[PDB]
């Protein structure tokens, strides 16, 4: 469960985690998986507040999509695991980032 507010959770069902394998190997020849890990969170779909969804909408970065969706590749750290952690925390800044600042992006 992704914890946002104390009286507002999000539900793992509700967050997509996804990795990414090293497509045409994986079954014989090539065997080594790629540390590219996959993020989507359907605000769409998640139980997340109108404010919440707004915010995120209505921000200034390209990782937003029109439909209010998440979606990101973290292919970042030698392993998964790491990106998988550097995701959430990505996600988690991301949104408050949205509600912590008044407007635009590129600017702290």
């Amino acid at each position: 469960m992704l914890v946002i507010s104390n009286n507002v959770h999000l539900p793992d069902a509700e967050i997509e985690l996804t990795a990414i394998r090293a497509q045409g190997a994986g079954g014989q020849n090539v065997n080594k998986v790629s540390s590219a890990m996959h993020l989507r969170f359907d605000i769409n779909a998640s139980s997340l507040p109108p404010f919440y969804k707004e915010r995120l909408l209505a921000l200034n970065d390209s990782r937003i999509t029109s439909d209010g969706v998440i979606v990101l590749k973290a292919q970042q750290y030698r392993t998964q695991e790491q990106n998988r952690a550097d995701a959430l925390l990505r996600l988690s800044e991301l949104i408050v980032n949205a509600a912590k600042l008044e407007h635009h992006h590129h600017h702290h």
